[PDB]
């Protein structure tokens, strides 16, 4: 394997809450001293806890792609904090639930392309994400989403997103990420429904072994649903590759109404992190 020459930037604390729960994410502004630049950022905040957040920082510092979120730096002043580009529209899970009456086929298909591009990049880096879900895809603008949350990622638990072979045998590959991608697409196409709603996690592996799968969302043509189902085949190598998913959803995005059926479808020195290199 090649040496990882990524830079880990240590930020001084002198350079509102968005959400708390099972950590805390804040919105903020980063002004690197000297340069006349204000960067909108998000900030995510015991020895075990410090070790797990540092593993997340390692992966997040090591990626660089338009459809993956990158670590800007860490701050070490009392707790370990991770600093990253602020994604002001939040995660796709909340976004599709909130804007469901206003989301057209073009957006849904383009998001599918973008998420597959991010995952294909992670595969190129030999990274298995292990936690792909719509809650872990963030919205920079409605036109541009990026994959985040590398806390379970590893070089080559959320049961209802995992491939059967992962639930049974703790086997994780880029093809088990493809299964999670399928579930993520189903979340978007149902405008944020909960997969297997009602079913306890302990029953998922048996439901899957019997051949049950998530049902066809109402807006999905059979073309789109068949791609989803291909992601949930037992034979991992029979599932699509992320590079094929990019191609297929790109074709569909050129004529989105043929593939999704949706009623009504027809301050001075702020620099975004993507322009601060
Ligand atoms: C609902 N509106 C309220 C608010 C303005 C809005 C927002 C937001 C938001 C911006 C982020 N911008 C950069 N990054 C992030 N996350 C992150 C991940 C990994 C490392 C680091 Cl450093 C991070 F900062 C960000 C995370 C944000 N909220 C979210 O994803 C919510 C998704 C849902 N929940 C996920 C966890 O389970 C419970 C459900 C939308």
């Amino acid at each position: 394997e090649a040496p990882n020459q990524a830079l880990l930037r240590i930020l001084k604390e002198t350079e509102k809450v968005l959400g708390s729960g099972a950590g805390t994410v804040y919105k903020g502004l980063w002004i690197p001293e000297g340069e006349k630049v204000k960067i909108p950022v998000a900030i995510k905040e015991s020895p075990k806890a410090n070790k797990e957040i540092l593993d997340e920082a390692y992966v997040m510092a090591s990626v660089d792609n338009p459809h993956v979120c990158r670590l800007l730096g860490i701050c070490l002043t009392s707790t370990v904090q991770l600093i990253t580009q602020l994604m002001p529209f939040g995660c796709l899970l909340d976004y599709v639930r909130e804007h469901k009456d206003n989301i057209g086929s073009q957006y849904l298909l383009n998001w599918c392309v973008q998420i597959a591009k991010g995952m294909n990049y992670l595969e190129d880096r030999r990274l298995v994400h292990r936690d792909l879900a719509a809650r872990n895809v963030l919205v920079k603008t409605p036109q541009h989403v990026k994959i985040t949350d590398f806390g379970l990622a590893k070089l080559l638990v959320p049961i209802k997103w995992m491939a059967l072979e992962s639930i049974l045998h703790r086997i994780y590959t880029h093809q088990s990420d493809v299964w999670s991608y399928g579930v993520t697409v189903w979340e978007l196409m149902t405008f944020g429904s909960k997969p297997y709603d009602g079913i306890p996690a302990s029953e998922i592996s048996s439901i899957l072994e019997k051949g049950e799968r998530l049902p066809q969302p109402p807006i999905c043509t059979i073309d789109v649903y068949m791609i989803m189902v291909k992601c949930w085949m037992i034979d991992a190598d029979s599932r699509p590759k992320f590079r094929e998913l990019i191609i297929e959803f790109s074709k569909m995005a050129r004529d989105p109404q043929r593939y999704l059926v949706i009623q009504g479808d027809e301050m001075d020195d702020v620099v975004d992190a993507d322009e601060y290199l």
